[PDB]
């Protein structure tokens, strides 16, 4: 019979600013009034949050919801936890107290903090999110720049963009004590508002006692702090080794990635195959892809626009016909490489099976990836990481 | 320390044609050689599934896929279940042993089967969906716009169910019915999912289901525009006190043409014993992002005046805008997609007679061809 | 003694619409339940005006106030009157009934309408405007567009912009009945709306009768309707033989001028000498020129803006100081010949002296005026006439 | 049928200096070469000017053109007339032969001459004005640690222009104008003054009797103090109307001061004028354009204001902070700016009777003078009317 603590509900971030301030904020600012840090000129939001020691097992749902303050643009996100068995870390770095290890060149190129090294694991990614274009600062039923450029089957813009995610698994990240944060990809001062919720519901059941869940980083190519566009794929496949301390039994690998490239032709919007690999053995092989962005039309009223003519078929008033008509496409309904200006990414899962006391390899290869070309930003974010219960 | 019988999963339906072939079938065919019985001309399947008598607790899920197969049109849904505590049924009354009892017509007019009566209990709704126009079918530009790079080739629908394990515990008759009217009609799909808790001590707790009411047309009966003469009001016993209850309404507005109920906001209230628990407007305003599900929809040119990047910046002109009939803001729906059903906590019930009461005051009449109505289906869950 | 008639006051136009809408409106649309006549596709609203037979004289007044609806641009403006002794007008050429007589190219190249010709009288400008960028539709306090475009020296845009000019001596052409309007070089579905407003004030003096005034038309290169450009003044000087029926004392001529192409060093932001004459003697030679747009910055809450680094002297507080900042410019700040965005244009006179009965010359000289480029579009807007009385 | 005189044009002042030079200039100095009087040791220029003796109706027209010469703030001006109707008046106060009347100190405490007295009419305004800081002496590249980006080029003088026809029988035939202004520097001001008199070209149109009525000025001319008195009592003065007059108007002329933080120049504050009991004005008088001054504004003292600045960078639209200048000259003030002029407000008062009448001016959150904070109110009024 265990005793219950109860739920613990965390407002972590509440409409907190995450924006591009460098006279205002420097590569690490400490604590304000509300628990807030922030890192890289304001880019980055981080806090500290405590958690009682449970001893019966929990649910864990994150719920981040995000607006532009100002900023019209579909940027990059990342809701993430530092590791809590790492020396160093995004934080530490930020303050000029380490930095991320040097890497091997013939194998990592100058990707520092995308692999594990001396004293240093990967960040956690909680859920990797790509912001819509300008949602709530250009949402008004009015607003000078998106009223007309609302297309008639879209009745009103929605003010926010929200997420959710089971995160149980990752559990062990969190526990008792952990720094949690989020980043953008923004370079306005205007920026964005972010907020996030932990919801942490205790199991009713007296003999329910938490299991012995693990977490394990292998990668992360999110370019958080003075880090490269991870175009590495292009040149190479990203390979690593990796201890098992302790045989585990049905192991799951996460996956988490998307493609970019904004550009015409770049990497953001065409089909390139992922192959993941462990020891050897492929365990993900797919091309990661959205054709339903026109679905998430109704979060991005600051979208551009542009006409593309068509002979449509519509139900005029002698009945059936047909007409030349140029009808508004916007970017936000271009098919992406895993996402939509507007969505979350669910993580890919694969069960690897028993993992044996030892070493093993993992590898990445996006054999096709495009290089970084001048203006041609292209490249692939992609964290993954180890899941079982001992 | 209970032991564990592992989960249990079940393909009710797989492609399972869900038509309107009178010449193939009469209102009931027995099971055929996959358990498949047929009412209605085949408009409903029908499946007796069998699970294992769990100790422990249990998660339920369902997940329906429909497709057409040739059927052009977005027709209602109910996934459904017979309740096992009543004696008529839809498929007795399709055998043509029962029907459904006679009602009082100063409180029901001729809504035959809506609310319980003399050995008859409401079906109860698993899921309530509506398909979208020809998905599957017709998914192979004068129809697709140029935002919509492909069509999908059918739907999917996922809700836990847990709450509505009684009725479906031990051996329980559970269906699909499709409003269709065509030879072709769709095939449909339908996975029950039992995951068993794998806590040793975690005693399956006592839960209750108790329909109260469901206006779905489901068998010689009639379009539900009552609610534009009258409230339905009807009582329901209580034969133990019971201590946290829930309500579950699920509710859809339907005419399908201009101005019809199917494209007006209508306040539904709800209430028991007096109180009102549920008091809003039915009303989805996204029908745009289930555009990929409806090929076959029917397409209109409105005009506008549009903001673009022409070759000399951002400008604007006149445009004659395709809009969808999928596209439109309903009530509570969209073709493609399923209902969640709202939930009320109503509190303590003591034992005895209590009374329940739906009123969608500004509903309109049936009038020709205007077929106005709200289909209604209502339930209590809670634990003993 | 004569008898007094009143006052007479004529709102014109209410808020009328300006735009530009061919699917919609064609070259000419006949009067609309209000008296609005439409030619080119919107960019021209006209409407008959009726002013009672007076004996006394009297002042005219014109207000003219325009806000955007959409339109984000500085536009070219004119406020015009049909001349009554002309066969040929703007009207029945976009009726399609006539058109512009033939030109002499070695004179006038393919300038249609600037000068006179067979039953044929240029057009008369009653006032000159140039629109200010956005005033109205991109004003609010909370405009996504405009909001942090807002100098701090700026508490609030204007919604509006409202111009006054007393046109008493262009009488004659408006007297007993007349077709008015507005012009605005708006390309946008959004366009401008425009009202107008004619002001007669009768003399409240018993003896005062009205004096036999006259107003002569010698040039207008407003392209109004398919017109090009006007950068003639490139290549040659416009000149142009005038008759005056009767001899004529104490004339003046009255000339509005704006200099055009708004690319970097066009001749809108470049000084350039005009030079006008009759009969070989010069009457006008001066440079078109406003230094003062900074002025007019209330009124374009959608102007393009700049950082313009500076070092700045200023009180800190540790007294006075100096430090490098980057300072907003506006489009609409900036020095151009003869206009602001949201100024009218104030004719320059000239006393001509008396004119004999007979044949003058005319002619207009802008030297430097630079060419049509591709896109560089320079032209010089140019109306000219004689007013005196009899 | 009426005779005509012709227009007239006088060129009363042309860049006569307005300055403080105690040691050359007491506080009165006889008509000069030019005709120039100066008073108070050169703030105060005068001169005599003459009229012809018009039949017909005119309208007046009034230039006034300021510089610096060397003074560097935004002092206060006023460009007046002595009334002729007056045995004492500024002129005659400076000379030493005369002086303000007493003053009751439970009305007006020691605010000589702002009222009516005994022998006493106030001052006459044509026109009150605020020099900006510094044009012309300091009106000098491309880059400039004064001159903001959004302005091209400093003026060098500035000018205003009002129609003061109404005023015409306080300059008739022959009439004292002059100029002052609030400078205490050697280097001062250079002021020039234009009157424009342009006679009907109508035979019938005969010059209506116009009337014009000073009833009160604050303005300290002369031994006279700060006019912050509206921040404990309303001033209330009476007025006497030999004849009855129809069709009153009211001409009021006001200004806050104050030039430190939260002093009157920049704090709203509500002006409730009445005559005979009834109130005929009640506003906030205020200026929110300030910025349109700018380029007569070179010596302005200039601030850095931090804020979220939109602007078109190398890769499109975008934001970002900076520490924007704001000149003092920019500020919103009690209804004038630095190189502005004052339009009155007016009011119909309508039909007067002869006999007694109150008038009355109250600035009720009106703030005192406390040490170096100076506080007042510069407010002038008169009224004008057809007989």
């Amino acid at each position: 019979e265990l005793p219950a603590l109860g739920n613990t509900h965390i407002q972590v971030f509440d409409k907190t600013p995450v924006c591009f301030r460098p006279d205002s904020f420097p590569n690490y600012t400490p604590a304000n009034a509300d628990g807030v840090i922030r890192l890289v000129n304001g880019r980055i939001i981080l806090k500290k949050i405590t958690l009682p020691d449970y001893k019966r097992d929990v649910d864990v749902t994150l719920k981040v919801t995000v607006a532009s303050n100002g900023d019209r643009w579909d940027k990059s996100g990342s809701c993430f936890v530092l590791p809590k068995e790492s020396v160093i870390n995004l934080m530490n770095i930020a303050e000029g107290k380490r930095a991320f290890p040097a890497v091997d060149s013939t194998k990592y190129e100058k990707m520092i903090g995308i692999v594990p090294g001396q004293d240093y694991v990967p960040t956690l990614e909680l859920m990797r999110f790509m912001t819509p274009f300008g949602v709530g600062y250009y949402s008004s039923d009015n607003d000078s720049l998106s009223s007309k450029r609302r297309p008639v089957y879209i009745p009103k813009w929605e003010k926010s963009v929200t997420w959710v995610q089971d995160i149980t698994d990752l559990y062990p990240a969190l526990e008792r004590e952990a720094y949690v944060g989020i980043y953008i990809d923004t370079w306005t001062a205007e920026g964005y508002v972010a907020s996030m919720e932990l919801d942490v519901k205790e199991s009713k059941i007296t003999c329910d006692v938490m299991p012995e869940r693990r977490v394990k980083p292998l990668m992360n190519t999110v370019y958080y702090i003075g880090q490269t566009y991870p175009d590495i794929f292009s040149r190479k496949d990203v390979v690593m080794d990796f201890d098992m301390p302790k045989a585990a039994k049905n192991v799951r690998l996460k996956y988490i990635v998307t493609g970019h490239g904004g550009h015409s032709g770049g990497d953001e919007f065409v089909e390139k195959r992922n192959i993941v690999s462990v020891d050897g053995k492929e365990v993900l092989n797919f091309i990661p892809w959205r054709d339903d962005c026109a679905s998430f039309r109704r979060f991005n009223p600051a979208t551009g626009v542009w006409l593309i003519p068509r002979v449509a078929a519509y139900i005029g008033d002698k009945g059936y016909t047909t007409k030349e008509i140029e009808e508004p496409l916007a970017s936000s309904d271009l098919s992406r490489s895993n996402w939509c200006p507007g969505s979350d990414v669910m993580p890919e899962e694969a069960v690897i099976g028993d993992l044996s006391a030892g070493k093993h390899s993992f590898k990445v290869s996006i054999p096709e990836a495009q290089q970084v070309d001048g203006n041609k930003l292209n490249h692939w974010l992609v964290s993954a990481y180890l899941v079982w219960e001992e």
